[PDB]
């Protein structure tokens, strides 16, 4: 009983959108099972429960990057519904600094770590870590961590 669903992955001269799922039941990021180039897109195929997609678009040339949190919600019937539960705009070159921060929450400091190459998609490892919070913790704590660095 499985679902295939698909984020944007495209690092191009002029913009850059990175989408990645995080299972909210693993408490790490999913394995895509298929990473597109010609077309800068992930693909997925999650199994019924909640995933978070965090989400980082970027302007290059007008220093402008916006960063999403949407809930990701799949029932039994294979049936997808979706609600940002989280947005913020701010300059780039703070955002790509944020991966240095020291003190700062990890799964955001891998995150931005993880954006995908020119001209490519970006790609999960085969990992079996956990984070220490839960969904909630892990969203508020990001929230709570961009609202002082902003
Ligand atoms: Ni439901
Ligand atoms: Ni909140």
């Amino acid at each position: 009983s499985v679902v295939e669903y698909e984020v944007v992955s495209k690092n191009l001269t002029s913009k850059m959108s990175h989408e990645l799922l995080f299972s909210v039941k693993k408490r790490w990021f999913v394995k895509p099972f298929r990473h597109d180039r010609q077309l800068g897109k992930l693909h997925y195929k999650l199994l019924p429960g909640n995933y978070i997609k965090f989400g980082l678009y970027v302007l290059k040339n007008q220093d402008y990057a916006r960063f999403e949190i949407a809930w990701v919600h799949v029932d039994k019937d294979g049936k997808i519904e979706e609600r940002t539960v989280y947005s913020i705009e701010t300059y780039w070159h703070i955002f790509i600094d944020i991966e240095n921060d020291l003190n700062c929450p990890y799964v955001l400091a891998k995150f931005i770590e993880m954006r995908p190459e020119f001209h490519k998609t970006a790609w999960v490892e085969e990992s079996n870590y956990s984070i220490a919070e839960d969904d909630i913790q892990m969203v508020e704590s990001i929230k709570r961590y961009l609202e002082r660095k902003i």
